[PDB]
């Protein structure tokens, strides 16, 4: 199936680990490919996120929202890498020349092993012009 598909590609282990969800979005607020359990996202959190590789530090002051769940800002990659920290768990989101990688880790899996995760899926994409 297309989500077998999705989910074997997205939620592949590292490490013996594996995100709890992930997506591949549009910068345009659109869907590309979600694995099964990736939240419901609003437009404007997808904006927030757009506006702060654009202009890196401008999400911090209130935190990242994604799905409406709250995660405090931490240090990322200026203009390509956005992170957040709630708890033990935690996002990774890495923009693409048209798109954006979203990875949603929890205990067990580590901060490091979700953006390893991340960060490759997207230089894939990215390798491929998108």
């Amino acid at each position: 199936s297309w989500q077998t598909y999705v989910d074997d590609h997205l939620l592949c282990e590292i490490e013996g680990n594996h995100l709890s969800s992930a997506a591949i979005l549009g910068q345009d607020g659109s869907v590309w490919a979600q694995s099964s359990n990736f939240p419901q996202f609003k437009p404007e959190e997808i904006t927030a996120i757009m506006n702060d590789f654009a202009e890196p530090g401008s999400l911090a002051p209130t935190g990242l929202y994604l799905g409406g769940t709250k995660y405090m800002v931490i240090q990322g990659e200026p203009g390509t890498v956005i992170r957040g920290k709630k708890g033990p768990g935690g996002v990774t989101i890495k923009k693409t020349n048209q798109a954006l990688i979203i990875g949603i880790y929890d205990e067990p899996m580590t901060p490091g092993q979700c953006n390893m995760i991340v960060e490759k899926l997207g230089d894939y994409l990215i390798d491929t012009g998108l």
